[PDB]
């Protein structure tokens, strides 16, 4: 649960609009609020759960590319 190390999650494609919002939120705040997520989801025509996932994916790079690792 905490970290997606044990379990695996598949990825899905999104539209420019959907991505925009997501990136617009993840950019301002790495970890949004249940209220913001639920709303954003319906706003981008997505499921809260999915929304949260996208964020996790982004972080992956933010660390890989960043000096955080290596």
């Amino acid at each position: 649960g905490s970290s997606g190390s044990s379990g695996r999650r598949h990825r899905t494609i999104f539209t420019d609009e959907q991505l925009e919002a997501l990136e617009n939120l993840f950019q301002e705040t790495k970890y949004p609020d249940v209220g913001t997520r639920e709303q954003l989801a319906r706003k981008v025509h997505l499921r809260e759960e999915k929304v949260e996932v996208w964020f996790k994916n982004r972080r992956a790079k933010w660390r890989r590319s960043g000096p955080s690792s290596g």
